[PDB]
């Protein structure tokens, strides 16, 4: 008999990871958008009227929106347990991750801005038979034929499109972006995002042109913020309350503008639950 | 009202954009010059069944077999050709030109 | 017919003044007074009694008064 | 109660874009053609 | 700790958690100003 493992383990330093947040996503849409700074929170998109040359007198003004989160950390927790990991920094990091996920979801789904609600008449396409076939994506590419950037879809919709391509004996090509592989259709990549709504096996697929040089989709943000930690993101210390809770304010200022109406098209009534039966 | 945007420059810029669109339309459609009207006899091909199938584009390539540069088509016709290629189980390849992807046959 | 004024005005930066406060006055009295610093908020004015030379033993002490105002500004307004 | 957004917005410069013209196309044909200069407006193809 | 002082250690050693005592000190701004 000798020294046991459980007793010798009382002398050993455990390697501790930072807390793993499983709802973190790559947030591809934010990385693929072009971001325009708005120095005073107002973006006015002037338009040619009925494209002599006249302009409309009531152009849409985009107001940047504010989302705030208060992060409360007890002073004794950050005082006592900040070795080897800063407790305040981990709380803030995680908080900002959750806020960035919410920001991507708002870029897709917001009622004021938000791609699925700012789609022009004539740019809304419907599937012929529910499932996202190659013909439906060809329709989408008809609607955004001027230099389309990427498709945006739920990963289940990308799988359904892959099944439809397999049934027709068509293997779609792939591209590498940001060290990851994506399906492409007619050279246009299919980008996954779990923020595209999926309810009762029904979802939507978006097609986007991005950039200000083109007349595409642009993201908007506020450029010079006190306590800035990122694009349109700021962190401020709010103070300490009577119960020794230190508070931090995390602010995110963002919006989205579709500069011209042929920069965005949406394929509606996409069914992701259809499976083919292969019989020979 | 020329701060921060030059009004004359914007009017001229927009005017020139519209004129360039008209110029492309004239290069295609003019009655004097214009590709669709200056086509020689024997170079006019007809579709066998309406839809732009791979065989029709092969016919076109027969007519211009000496170093052809590109096809020119309406985007709906490119989509129709893509549908015809999908029905036959043929995925056509793509090339990158000017930072954009194009179907190739 | 050509480009109109209301449409061309959508491209123009407006010159914005700071908010005009009409109750501002020149406040001449403050500019005409002589101002004495009081390092610890207490000013005791000693006096000669019934002007030998004697002083009063209960001189008036002036306590500096405090007026406070809280200015609330939403963070999104100053940010945006 | 404090200063409101609509009132504070009266002090802010709006970012104005140039007018967006939706009929603009990439005009690929013009970019793909080869262009020959004709110094006196007459081109004779022998 | 060494158990029952081969050499073995106890597997449930006492862990001492540092305790926090807080006091809030309120001082009116006019008192410290004046």
């Amino acid at each position: 008999l000798a020294l046991r493992d459980v007793a010798a383990r009382q002398l050993a330093n455990a390697t501790k990871t930072v807390p793993q947040l499983r709802t973190i996503t790559p947030r591809w849409l934010v990385r693929l958008l072009h971001w325009t700074p708005v120095e005073a929170g107002i973006y006015r998109v002037n338009q040619v009227k009925d494209a002599f040359v006249d302009y409309i007198d009531n152009p849409r003004e985009y107001l940047l929106s504010a989302v705030n989160t208060v992060v409360d950390v007890h002073t004794r927790i950050s005082d006592l347990y900040s070795n080897p990991h800063d407790q305040i920094r981990e709380q803030l990091r995680l908080t900002i991750e959750i806020m960035k996920e919410r920001q991507e979801s708002e870029l897709i789904n917001s009622r004021e801005y938000g791609l699925l609600n700012n789609v022009a008449p004539g740019q809304l396409v419907h599937t012929r038979n529910g499932a996202p076939t190659p013909d439906d994506l060809d329709e989408l590419l008809i609607r955004v034929w001027k230099e389309p950037a990427f498709f945006l879809a739920h990963p289940q919709a990308i799988a359904a499109f892959g099944r439809e391509c397999t049934r027709r004996g068509v293997p779609p090509a792939t591209v590498s972006l940001f060290g990851s592989s994506f399906i492409t259709w007619r050279g246009v990549p299919l980008i996954p995002s779990d923020k595209v709504p999926l309810e009762n096996g029904k979802t939507k697929i978006l097609l986007l042109r991005v950039g200000e040089s083109r007349q595409g989709v642009v993201g908007l943000y506020q450029p010079n913020l006190p306590g800035e930690q990122g694009m349109g993101l700021s962190v401020r210390f709010m103070g300490i309350n009577r119960k020794a809770l230190a508070s931090y304010l995390v602010s995110l200022y963002c919006s989205l503008a579709v500069l011209t109406d042929d920069a965005l098209a949406v394929l509606d009534n996409v069914d992701v639950t259809q499976y083919h039966t292969y019989r020979y």
